[PDB]
Parts: C-alpha cells; structure tokens; sequence
C-alpha cells in the first residue's frame, strides 16, 4: 500500500514543474467536483477537487474519519480488492474496543475525548513559548549556516532540523538524546535510505517514545508530553501516550519540513513576491497563508469513508466509499480564488483546505504558522541575495512520498 502503488502516477507526479499541478488534476478542471478515481490495486474511490465539496467531507456526519473500523480503497492489500468491491472486506475493530490512542482514526465522541487533551497543551500561553524557542532555533541555524560558508543545502542546515527540533521541545526530549531523535527522524525522509534502514530507525523512534514516556512518568518536566502524562484528566494509558507522540512527530515533523524548503524555493522562482516580503515585513503571515494554499504539501493524503449514500459534487457516491481530497486542487478552486495558480502573497486572505477543516482539522496549525512565519522571516532578512546554485529543474522532487517537498535545496547569499 505504498502511495505509488495505489494513486495513479499523473495525479502526483510533477516532473520538473514541481509548483504546477500534475496533469492528471489539470484534466479534470472543469468538470464535476466530484468524480471516481480508479485506483492502481484496482479498487473504486472518488476524487474531490472543489472547495466547497471538500468543506462537506470534512464536516459532515456522513463521512468517517475512523479508517481503522471502516477501511479505505487506498488500504487495500492485492489480496483483499476483489472482496473490498463485493462488500465481503471485514470491517476493523469497533471503536467502543479500542484502547490505543490514534485518535485522528476516530470520529465524535471518542476523537473529542483525546483531542480536547490536546487542545488543553496547545494552550495561548504555550504557543506563545514555542514562538520564542522557534525564534531562537531558526536564527541559531541560520547564523550557523553563514559561519560555515556563503553556500548551503536548506533541507539539511534549516528545514528538517528547525520541525524535528520543536518536537523535541513538545515531547520533552532531553539535550543530550536531541541528535540522535534527529538522526532517526532524518533518516524516515533521506532519498537514499533503503526500506531496511528507515524500518530500523522506525523501530528506534518506537522504542523511544516508550521510553520518553516511562521518563515522563517518573520525572516530569513543564513540556506538553510531561502534562498528558500527568494533568491529563481523565487520564491516559501509558499505550495510549506512546501512540499519542508517535501522533505529534508524524503530523508534525515531514509536513512542516517540506513546507519550509518549498516555501523558500518558492519565493526565490518568484522573486518579486520576495521583494514584497522584504519591502514590507508585516506582510508575513498573510503570505505564510499563501505559500499554504499555493503549494499544498499534503496530496492526496486527506480521506474519509461515507457511512450512507451522499450525492456530492455531481456524483452519487454509494455507502462504503473512499472519498480522496485533491487538496492542492481544492485550494485552486476559482471559485474561490481568481487567478488561481498565481502566487500573489497580497491576495486577500481566505480560507484554504491546506490544514484540513472539521473536528480533525490540524490540530498544530498554529505552531505551523509560527514555524513558517519564524522561518521565512528571519532566512529572508538574514540571508541577503539568497538565490538558488541549480535550475530549479534539477532541484529533486520528493513526489513518491505521502507529503510533497524537495530532497535538496542547494542556495548561496553574500
Ligand atoms: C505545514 C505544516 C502542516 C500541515 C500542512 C499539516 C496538515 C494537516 C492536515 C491536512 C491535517 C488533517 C488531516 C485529516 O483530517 O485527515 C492535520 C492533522 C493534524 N496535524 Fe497537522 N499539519 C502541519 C503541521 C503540524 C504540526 C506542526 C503539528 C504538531 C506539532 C501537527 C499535528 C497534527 C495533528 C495531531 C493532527 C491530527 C488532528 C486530528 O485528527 O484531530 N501538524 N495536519
């Protein structure tokens, strides 16, 4: 069930033109907003491209989000298509017998018990806290970055290690095992690593969210895990905490890693929208909600399973059904955005689909923001006549991978 066995090649792939839509999306502009996507192991599943259709998935009581009880097309193992499309596929475990904590496979009330946990560490005065440590990590990776040379590769020196960094500060990992958590979580989104050397450090990651959380339990500090261990009422298990983190570092870490190296690769192939962030620095967080909606790293990675029949955006789609949210097209609706494959950091700011929407929408979006606002502001202002060493044609793509972003982004400044 890896992504490029299951979505077929044209609706990710983007060759060379890694900010324009793959053509396979391209095609179906135009046309119902709502259509049926065959899928690679030969199962059904429907394909949203249109903004206010996606809004309805994401917020309507007909459409799951437990893809652990009702199980998705794009799950599906060779052996289990043909019972999958004779309604003979078993569903998973019922959510009243579930004790783990995977609560983004969950819909209410059981999403809301964890997710209000959540809610309650993700507090104004924490966020406020993450600014200032996001702060000092950005410019102490940029200041390391100018006193190492005039030359650079972005995703190594800046966006991998500033996200996975700020995971270590929400689960309260100690200085001392920081290069290590970030060895193993670089080693999850290196182009070269074999399935055998990411499986390994996977197993590592485990292992030690096992025993961060044991840490936790016994010498509890001021972090975001220590007070789910602890302030955390009803309480949870120590099962359901493990799964909890391993929650935090997948959402957390890749998404906003790629958002900052294709956020600043960006900008350099538009140099004037550039221009206008240096000219006027207040125009950051409305351009951060740009980039979101411009380049939209999430993919095709956003799905639901309808629990009755619905007729949507032109289709009736059948009880059962996987329904695919083609979030890098629903953010170019033009129906809500004119003139939607510009990039235009003074649009008017409206909503976009680039964190989801519903009970399950981000639940870090605005730590996002702060990563992105942080990040770019300072790269910008601290790094003059940063430009690109290669064409953008021969920066390499990350496209066989859930979430989009580059493998390299080689820069210089002076
Ligand atoms: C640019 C960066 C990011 C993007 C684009 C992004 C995107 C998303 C999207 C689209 C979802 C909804 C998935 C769905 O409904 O099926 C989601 C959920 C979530 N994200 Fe983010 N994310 C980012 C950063 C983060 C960060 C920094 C954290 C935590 C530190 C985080 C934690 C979560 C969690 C825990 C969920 C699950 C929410 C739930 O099911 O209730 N994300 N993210």
């Amino acid at each position: 069930t890896a992504m490029r066995r299951i979505i077929p090649a044209d609706m990710v792939e983007r060759s060379r033109c890694p900010f324009d839509p793959p053509p396979g999306l391209l095609e179906r502009r135009g046309q119902d907003a709502v259509q049926p996507l065959q899928l690679l192991n030969g199962a059904r599943a429907w394909l949203v491209t249109g903004f206010e259709e996606a809004r309805t998935v994401l917020s309507d009581a007909r459409f799951s989000a437990d893809r652990v009880r009702h199980r998705e097309a794009t799950s599906l193992q060779p052996h289990e298509v043909a019972e999958f499309e004779a309604g003979t596929l078993p569903p998973g475990p019922a959510v009243e017998s579930r004790e783990d904590g995977f609560f983004v496979f969950m819909d209410p009330p059981e999403h809301t018990r964890i997710r209000r946990l959540l809610t309650g560490q993700f507090t104004v005065r924490r966020m406020r806290a993450l600014e200032d440590r996001v702060t000092e990590i950005a410019v102490e990776h940029i200041e390391a970055m100018k006193a190492a040379g005039t030359e650079a590769d972005l995703v190594p020196a800046f966006a991998l290690p500033l996200p996975s960094l700020i995971i270590c500060e929400l689960l309260g990992v100690d200085y001392a095992d920081r290069a290590e958590f970030q060895e193993r979580t670089a080693i999850g989104l290196n182009a070269n690593a074999t399935a055998e050397e990411r499986a390994v450090a996977s197993a590592e990651l485990y292992a030690f969210m096992q025993r961060l959380v044991a840490d936790k339990r016994a010498n509890p500090a001021d972090d975001l895990l220590s007070g789910l261990v602890h302030d955390a009422d009803p309480p949870l298990t120590d099962a359901q905490l493990v799964d909890v983190a391993l929650v935090l570092l997948g959402a957390g870490h890749e998404t906003t890693a790629n958002m900052l190296g294709l956020s600043a690769f960006a900008l350099l192939e538009n140099p004037d929208q550039l221009a206008a962030l240096r000219a006027d620095p207040d125009l950051i967080d409305n351009a951060v909600e740009e980039l979101l909606r411009y380049l939209t790293i999430i993919q095709l990675g956003v799905s639901r399973v309808t629990t009755e029949p619905v007729t949507l955006g032109g289709a009736d789609i059948p009880a059962g059904a996987t329904v695919v949210i083609a979030t890098p097209e629903v953010n170019r609706d033009p129906q809500q955005w004119p003139d939607p494959d510009r990039l235009d950091v003074k649009r008017p700011r409206t909503p976009h689909l680039a964190f989801g929407h519903g009970v399950h929408q981000c639940l870090g979006q605005q730590l996002a923001r702060i990563e992105m606002q942080v990040g770019l502001r300072e790269l910008i202002t601290r790094l003059p006549d940063l430009r690109l060493t290669v064409p953008a044609e021969q920066v390499p793509l990350r496209d066989e991978m859930l979430i989009f972003g580059v493998h390299a982004l080689p820069v210089a400044w002076s």
